[PDB]
Parts: C-alpha cells; sequence; structure tokens
C-alpha cells in the first residue's frame, strides 16, 4: 500500500547472488553478522537463497550460515539466526530491470537494502527511491 507492485521474474529456486553494478561488489553476511560487500566471486559468504513468503515479500538467507538478511530499527542490515519481522523484504523491478528491497518492517519510510560503491551498506535512512545503491541484479551461482 506504499509502493508499486511491478515485480521482477525469475524464481527462488536455487542460491543467487545480489550483484552491485555501481562498485561491482556481491552482498555478504558474515558469519559474525555483519554485512556489506566484497568484489571477492569466490567468498563462501554472498551466496544467498531467496524465498517467498507473500507474493512480491521475501526472506533472504546466507546459504553458509543460515543467517536471515535483516535491517533493524535504527536502519542497520545485519545477520539474524532466525526469521523474524525484521528479515521480510518487499522486492520489486526497479528501472524496469533491477531488484530492489524494501524493508517491510520499515515500508512506510522508504528504508532499502543499499550496497554503495566502497562496499559498505547503507543505513535505512540515507536510502531513498531513485538511489544507485539500491539497485540489484540477482545472478544465478556458477
Amino acid at each position: 500500500h506504499h509502493h508499486h507492485f511491478n515485480l521482477p521474474p525469475g524464481n527462488y529456486k536455487k542460491p543467487v547472488l545480489l550483484y552491485s553494478s555501481s562498485g561491482g561488489h556481491f552482498l555478504r553476511i558474515l558469519p559474525d553478522g555483519t554485512v556489506d560487500g566484497t568484489r571477492d566471486r569466490s567468498d563462501q559468504h554472498i551466496q544467498l537463497q531467496l524465498s517467498a513468503e507473500s507474493v512480491g515479500e521475501v526472506y533472504i538467507k546466507s546459504t553458509e550460515t543460515g543467517q536471515y538478511l535483516a535491517m533493524d530499527t535504527d536502519g542497520l542490515l545485519y545477520g539474524s539466526q532466525t526469521p523474524n519481522e525484521e528479515c521480510l523484504f518487499l522486492e520489486r523491478l526497479e528501472e524496469n530491470h533491477y531488484n530492489t528491497y524494501i524493508s517491510k518492517k520499515h515500508a512506510e519510510k522508504n528504508w532499502f537494502v543499499g550496497l554503495k560503491k566502497n562496499g559498505s551498506v547503507k543505513r535505512g535512512p540515507r536510502t531513498h527511491y531513485g538511489q544507485k545503491a539500491i539497485l540489484f541484479l540477482v545472478l544465478p551461482v556458477s
């Protein structure tokens, strides 16, 4: 109700990479629960598995550790051992091509998953429609 409903095609069967074009980083959920990006395509912690809750709602899960991507009350991304309300994202098509991920919990604030060119992630309140960091390509793993 606060966002459009253009959905990306494709599916949630196999593991994927969330690729950030600006700096060429892959979204990474480290074992200690911290979140960043790396250009290292062989990094074990960039392999992710997406799954649907409702249509257009997803969990983003580390295949290596089982951690769920989540955004806390202050807008910081972190890895959660169990799925909770902070773990649900609205997955949408953007600029007719990319995927964006909006915090469901904070959807009315337009808080996005964002991966900067320097390979750090954005804090929720610093993201907004029209940015580059919020744009992902979901790549199949080799």
